[PDB]
């Protein structure tokens, strides 16, 4: 396989089927990356992650940079020796994380110093290093990911920086022989929720040049209207032939819109973290397995999910895990919704590919809320 | 397969190595059975149980009688077709854990009231009963497990109200059609650390008559110097033909010092709940994982163990996970502490049927305590 090849197999609208071809495997697109922030997708073993049919998960350079340690990795033999994960990574860049997580932080043009939730330092050159210790496949620039609301001038000279921060990352990442023959780089968009700073950020970073390109700045509060609304302008202002990621989302119903709109690939903690407190997610909307309806309920999670957890427990016995506060129940709803997940994915790639997606999202969308 | 057959294939000493034969399954003895006290044997899989050797589980009459309750059980089809285990569940009559875990109880010749860790009650007869609805394999007599120490008139009266209970048990069970065809049921020596008074019990037990007897009323407090006097006069004193079953032991060396003094079967959460805490068995003695020193160690726990999680992730790696508070961790030492346990009773096994278990133990303890 070569570093980094992506083919459209298929398209419907502005939907998009195909593959992602990199050294340590291929990606089937439109493509859900569980999220393994401490080197773990959360009460999953990596061959469960792989048996729901995960192709790509995601590590996050903050938390590892903290625990245990960007260059104690490196000198235990990367990411994918020390986790036990074979199939490619994508890292996040920090940027998000810092301003999320950081009791306290600096910003400047440098970068951004932080204590940890001890003083640490990112920059685009720092945080380029770190993915390259980590051995990431997917290597995700360095942004600032601007607050919801801004106002139009703060957004500009957010993204701004963001713009001369992608192109501190190309620069890194190219310096770096073994990394930029073995792994790819994504840069990030920014502009908030404006159509004139979206075109900006695009156009700067395509004049850069990356191997895939995230809409990144959204899934920060501003809820699904707005979100579709900035994604019908800004998708489009992204090179065609190459992926569009979009950062941290989400629910179900945000994929399938996402995905409608250009879409090619998805991260987000909600199917593990929710897992955890008890939702499940089903064809006919979520549940919650602790309410006491599900008590003596002997039916799977879900009536038509292919899952190893729907194959064998009931509704019944979850419900007495998650209550009980069991391990084995945030193991088995964890496994059932990001196995939830990879069929949604499944049936979008299958419903482009049949020119039947529209269809699709009209059908899924009526039972889901009904 | 029988209701219930105990053979003895092989001994030394007082040693034996053979096979309970049951409907759900065969058993090898020695045995030891992974605690499930919840309905769950904590952070496993029932097919991980399996994978790591384990012939039985052993769940608990208290726990599961307050949640989720044994006639909800029994509605959703009993514990086997609940939590997915489909092999032999020796359950635990009530009578240690009541006393153990209840914030207030009213003792008398009837049984034991008490408040949930809601008011409740514990009888021989709804003992028996639960296990019933839980449809155990295995169903222990209820008994008074008398604390330590204890003045030889206190355990005397101890012992013999818990005799009368263990007739109480006899003639339930017996009353209950499909229990008796179906189950088997094991009878529990008291008299504390008195040779007149174990003998009087296991008298009294045998008089009974049961498919097998557990030494009870030890393992809490007195050491192994003491249990293992204990256990010198203690086993001879029961039917040598049917199983001896020592409750809530123990370390791997408590276990090869009481298979050397005629001990068949064994429960302990001792690797289920050290491994949680981040103590990992091995060949060379427990280590704990915590420990600075083990953050760059790429080894695995245990350098002989056959277990999955040795054969894939390294020391460092569980290392992070338990200091990290991550779910995996759990997972993963519990696993391979399981897989220890189960490893060590096919060692003792395999060197009784050979004839050298006594250079086994000799050998094991050489090693384990270097
Ligand atoms: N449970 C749960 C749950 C928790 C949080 C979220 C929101 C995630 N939103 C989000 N993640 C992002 C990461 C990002 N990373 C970077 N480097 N840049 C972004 O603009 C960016 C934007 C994001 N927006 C969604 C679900
Ligand atoms: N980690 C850990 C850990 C925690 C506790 C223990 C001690 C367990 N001792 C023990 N369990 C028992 C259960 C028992 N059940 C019944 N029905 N009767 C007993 O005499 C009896 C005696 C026991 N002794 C051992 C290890
Ligand atoms: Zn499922
Ligand atoms: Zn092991």
């Amino acid at each position: 396989r070569p570093r980094f090849s992506f083919s459209i197999a298929a398209r419907e609208g502005k939907a998009r089927t195909g593959t992602i071809e990199m050294k340590r495997g291929v990606i089937r697109t439109p493509a859900f990356m569980p999220v393994g922030t401490a080197a773990t997708v959360k009460a999953l073993k990596p061959e469960t992650v792989r048996a729901t049919g995960a192709d790509i998960i995601l590590g996050n350079t903050y938390h590892l940079m903290l625990r245990p340690g960007a260059e104690r990795i490196a000198k235990l033999g990367g990411l994918h020796s020390f986790m036990g994960w074979d199939r490619p990574i994508l890292t996040d860049s920090g940027g998000y994380q810092v301003m999320s997580l950081s009791s306290l932080t600096k910003q400047s043009e440098e970068g951004v110093t932080f204590k940890s939730h001890s003083r640490h330092m990112l920059s685009p050159e720092r945080s380029i290093e770190i993915q390259h210790l980590l051995g990431s496949d997917i290597v995700m620039a360095f942004d600032e990911c601007t607050p919801y609301p801004a106002t139009p001038s703060r957004a500009a000279s957010s993204m701004e920086r963001s713009m001369r921060w992608a192109k501190r990352s190309r620069d890194a990442f190219d310096s770096r022989k073994e990394q930029a023959e073995n792994a790819a780089l994504f840069g990030i968009q920014q502009g908030s929720v404006f159509e004139n700073l979206r075109q900006q950020s695009a156009d700067a970073l395509a004049e850069i040049g990356f191997d895939g390109y995230a809409v990144g700045g959204l899934a920060v509060g501003e809820g699904q209207d707005e979100m579709f609304r900035v994604l019908d302008f800004s998708v489009p202002m992204l090179p065609d032939d190459k992926p569009h990621y979009l950062m941290g989302v989400g629910k179900p119903d945000d994929i399938v819109g996402a995905v409608e709109r250009g879409i090619d690939m998805f991260d987000c903690v909600l199917p593990t973290r929710s897992g955890r407190n008890g939702q499940a997610f089903t064809w006919d909307g979520p549940i919650n397995i602790r309410n006491a309806r599900f008590s003596e309920d002997l039916k799977p999670l879900d009536s038509e999910c292919h899952c190893a957890v729907c194959q064998k427990w009931s509704r019944a016995y979850i419900h007495h895990l998650i209550r009980a506060g069991e391990i084995l129940g945030a193991m088995l709803m964890t496994e059932h919704n990001i196995a939830f997940y990879q069929q949604l994915m499944q049936k979008i790639r299958d419903s482009i590919s049949e020119g039947r997606f529209s269809q699709f999202a009209q059908d899924f969308r009526a039972r889901y809320f009904a």
